[PDB]
């Protein structure tokens, strides 16, 4: 038993909502909140520019010393940062940018990182301003995700088209 609430089951172990994946975080406190990140860890818009937000940019911050350290994550690649005041821990998982011209074969690679963590709230990776097709995204996910998964969607339209069409 979690805190979760509110989720459609999609499969044993993929589950879904039309929820603020900030306010859902800052609610639940869940163990790993998983960022849409690219591999400079700049987070300027879309999921991560929210959760960075969120964060006062504590989350930059840390992310820019990760890099001045480590330098670049790869493409379908990940790392472990803190959660400030919105998790335990924060994935920052690359999907492939698709408005980059990045192989799309990539997000299975990226979604196999939700495997080494037990549970998690996250995004449809590569979906919003990484421009892959969200329907192609939770696909992936429902077949590469083996721990549980707590899918938080924005937008309501988008949603409704994701269980209506989920097969
Ligand atoms: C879960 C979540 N997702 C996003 C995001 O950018 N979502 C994409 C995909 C989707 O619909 O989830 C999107 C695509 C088209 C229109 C609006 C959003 C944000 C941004 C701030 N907080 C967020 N929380």
């Amino acid at each position: 038993v979690n805190s979760f609430s509110g989720y459609l089951k999609l499969t044993d172990n993929v589950y879904i909502k039309n929820a603020d994946i900030v306010e859902e975080a800052k609610k639940v406190k869940p163990t790993v909140v998983v960022n849409a990140a690219n591999v400079y860890l700049k987070h300027g818009g879309g999921v991560a520019g929210a959760l960075n937000k969120a964060t006062n940019n504590a989350m930059q911050v840390e992310s820019d010393d990760y890099i001045a350290t480590n330098g670049p994550l790869k493409v379908g690649g990940s790392c472990v940062l803190s959660g400030h005041n919105l998790a335990k821990h924060c994935l920052h998982v690359v999907g492939p940018n698709v408005n980059k011209g990045e192989d799309i074969q990539l997000l299975k690679s990226a979604y196999e990182n939700f495997n080494q963590h037990e549970v998690l709230l996250a995004p449809l990776l590569s979906a919003g301003i990484f421009g892959a097709d969200p329907i192609h995204s939770l696909r992936v996910c429902v077949d590469t995700v083996r721990t549980n998964v707590y899918l938080a969607v924005f937008d309501k339209n988008l949603y409704d088209k994701l269980v209506s069409s989920f097969l």
